[PDB]
């Protein structure tokens, strides 16, 4: 009858998906969108009394934070286990990926720009790029999880040095999110933006012609192709321990991995599907092929607390 979703996703495509669920099942969805940090705090304070049934994020670490705050409940679904690879879901069955996305370095391909020395995440922190980089706030999930991945791969001293150098190199204080950083590259205010791949698709296919202009100017560097490969993060989903509509919650989680919905996620939101039998949308194919970091996303997320402290220490936020 009702299903209460707390979502840190921030996409128009989700509205269509939810309508399709309502149409299919007759269940009314109450959709609450806010920042992940706000939702996790809210879930903690509301506790067992929360009306929430579902927590959706655009980030692995937010799911693990929620798990480790005792806020989620395990789901044993043959459907989810068949179609989500084990490396993309919790061993303890409390969180499950619905998409993949890659955090890349974007440049203005309508300029002559030498990208030969901007090859790895490490390079963003190099003195030669002072004043040439833009990135959103350190408090953003994408930023926290990227730094956590650097800790996991290269250690906490490289992480701190990276964070410090990135801060020093920013063309501007962080101003809005990925699409705003992309506009700064379009406008020539910075040479390189740290951003997720799907935003390039959203922009290029936008019904707002100004978004199309921005998206059309972007080239992609997939970082670290000569070594470990590019940072992958997930959007994902969990049932809350507070859930009183558990059947609906499980139905919704399975619906997010259904063929039609995985196709919408790539066709309409330009993300990578989790299912291995869903063709990429043509825009996403145009991003190109690339090497992905093989690290389990769960292992990245083990470093989230320290990532927060490092960004705080070097002077973000
Ligand atoms: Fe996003």
């Amino acid at each position: 009858s009702e299903l209460n979703i707390y979502s840190a996703r921030h996409y128009n495509a989700d509205f269509e998906i939810i309508k399709k669920f309502e149409e299919k099942t007759g269940i009314k969805v109450n959709h609450t969108q806010a920042k992940a940090s706000e939702l996790i705090k809210r879930l903690s304070l509301e506790g067992s009394n929360s009306p929430a049934d579902i927590f959706i994020t655009a980030d692995i670490s937010n799911l693990t934070e929620a798990k480790n705050l005792g806020l989620l409940s395990p789901v044993s679904s043959k459907y989810l286990e068949e179609f989500i690879p084990a490396h993309l879901r919790d061993k303890d069955k409390e969180w499950f990926a619905i998409t993949k996305r890659a955090r890349i370095i974007a440049y203005n391909k309508n300029t002559n720009i030498d990208i030969s020395k901007m090859k790895n995440y490490e390079d963003l922190a190099k003195a030669e790029f002072k004043g040439e980089i833009v990135m959103r706030s350190a408090t953003a999930p994408y930023s926290k999880t990227l730094l956590a991945s650097i800790i996991a791969n290269d250690g906490n001293k490289e992480a701190k040095a990276w964070a410090k150098g990135v801060l020093e190199n920013l063309a501007t204080n962080p101003k809005g999110g990925d699409r705003d950083q992309a506009r700064q590259v379009f406008a020539g205010e910075a040479k390189f933006a740290v951003m997720n791949t799907y935003y390039i698709g959203l922009l290029k296919n936008s019904k707002n012609p100004k978004d199309v202009e921005v998206g059309n100017s972007l080239g992609i560097i997939f970082p670290n192709q000569d070594n470990r490969g590019t940072h992958i993060n997930i959007s994902g989903i969990a049932m809350t321990k507070s859930s009183k509509n558990q059947d609906a919650a499980k139905k919704f989680m399975e619906f997010m991995l259904s063929p039609e919905i995985q196709k919408i996620l790539t066709d309409s939101n330009y993300e990578f599907p989790i299912r291995n039998d869903v063709e990429l949308s043509q825009t996403v194919k145009d991003f190109g092929t690339f090497k992905e970091d093989q690290i389990p996303v769960s292992k990245i997320a083990e470093n989230i607390k320290e990532a927060v402290k490092i960004y705080d220490e070097v002077g973000f936020r």
